[PDB]
C-alpha cells in the first residue's frame, strides 16, 4: 500500500544521496 | 494514513537532501 | 511512538534539506 | 561573506543531524 | 522490518552527511 510506496521512494533518495556523497569523498580527496 | 504521509514527507526532504548533495559535489569539483 | 517519531524525522530532514542548499549556494560563490 | 555563511550553515546542519539521530535512535529501541 | 531498515539507511546516510560536511568545513579553516 501507501506505506511500500513511500519506502519505495525513500530507497530511490537514498540511492541517489549515497553516489553524491562518493563525488563529495572524490572532490575532497 | 499517519505512518504512509510521514514516509511521503521523509521521501520528499531526501530527495531534496539528494539534489543539495549533488550541487555541493560540482561546486566542489568546480 | 513510531507515527511521532517519524513526523518528527521527517520535520529534521525538511531543516536538513534546506541547510545544504544554503551550503551549496555558498559554495558556488 | 562566503567563507562565514558555509561554516554557520554546516554548525546549523549539523545540530540538526545530531537531533535527527537522537530521534532515528530511539525509534529503532521502541 | 521495512520501516527499521529504512530507518536504518537514512541514520547511515545523515552519518555520511555530517563527515561530509566536517572536512568541507575543515578544508575552508
Amino acid at each position: 500500500g501507501e506505506i511500500a510506496q513511500a519506502l519505495k521512494e525513500i530507497a530511490k533518495a537514498l540511492k541517489e544521496i549515497a553516489y553524491a556523497l562518493k563525488e563529495i569523498a572524490q572532490a575532497l580527496k
